[PDB]
């Protein structure tokens, strides 16, 4: 069985988060899957994996290495599944590197971003400031959204690995080039 | 003259204002004046008007009113400028109308929503909270920012008034159904 000890997993890891966020852990999961067998890797592992990524932040671990052996995973997997959790090596892990990471790009990236601007209390762009670093960071370095794009995100399509992963987080660069230019352009006159 | 009247308050406007923004003011001016011509308006009085459309919020009106009069603008111009500053009647008035609405609309509209809501502190989107009202508006009606775009945002276009408006009130609605689109299919896969 594989199939079915994921549809248990995917429930408990939406309870235990219906009590505070999830959709995060849906939408990487569903990526690093298709992503997954695009590499022909272990779609279980990487599944699973990108399933419990995000729940960690000992016997944190423990709990799922042992929900797990309960489930039949063989030793071999179970001690390969979260052998990526924690180091986020093999291929299945760089499946759910990007995963994770490609979720910070796109529409939904776009609007994260103006998102934690408004809540940060920042501006949303601003002109007059220059375009970037290490300990002002976010330690005082006073930042924009929009440069928030040229600082990190539209640097990520490198940091991919997955030739699948480059392929997608390609197609998700340009959509922010395409709306981070009909900004400006309707910014300006 | 006329034209310089204008570079004369779009530094006094600019200046009483970098002592806090601005920028809405001045796009929203520039709108006004492209849609002003296309409708073959007094381009003028619509672009004073745009100016200080915003700064009111009695002697804030007379401040002006005075300045104005030092400009030379004859009566039934000076009369009909801020005529239309606080119905916000006449054409030029509802250019100066278009114009400060089709800024909800567009990029810089799906930017600031996002940003505002991240404000809020509410959620960019939650698919268990369905779409939508006057009390509850904004006095406890929990909502999110993707929501906002089918409350408020979205039916824009035809409160519109010039023709031109809905123009350009329609490409604006487009590229936003483009990216609430792109949005929801990133959403899940």
């Amino acid at each position: 069985n594989e199939q079915a000890i994921l549809q248990s997993a995917e429930a408990w890891v939406k309870k235990q988060l219906m009590d505070e966020d999830w959709y995060h852990i849906r939408r990487v999961t569903l990526m690093a899957k298709a992503i997954g067998e695009q590499e022909k890797v272990d779609v279980f592992v990487v599944q699973i994996a990108a399933l419990f990524h995000d729940l960690i932040d000992e016997t944190a671990k423990q709990q799922l290495i042992d929900w797990m052996e309960a489930a039949g995973v063989p030793s071999q997997k179970i001690d390969h599944t979260m052998d990526i959790i924690n180091t986020i090596a093999t291929r299945e892990a760089m499946v759910v590197q990007d995963a994770d990471r490609l979720d910070a790009l796109g529409a939904i990236g776009i609007a994260r971003t103006f998102a934690y601007s408004g809540n940060k209390g920042q501006p949303i762009y601003d002109p007059e400031l220059p375009i970037r670093m290490t300990v002002e960071e976010y330690r005082h370095g006073k930042s924009t959204a929009i440069n928030h794009f040229y600082e990190k995100l539209f640097k990520l399509k490198d940091l991919m690995n997955t030739e699948t992963g480059k392929q997608l987080a390609k197609e998700r660069h340009v959509f922010m080039e395409q709306f981070i230019e009909r900004f400006l352009s309707e910014w300006n006159g």
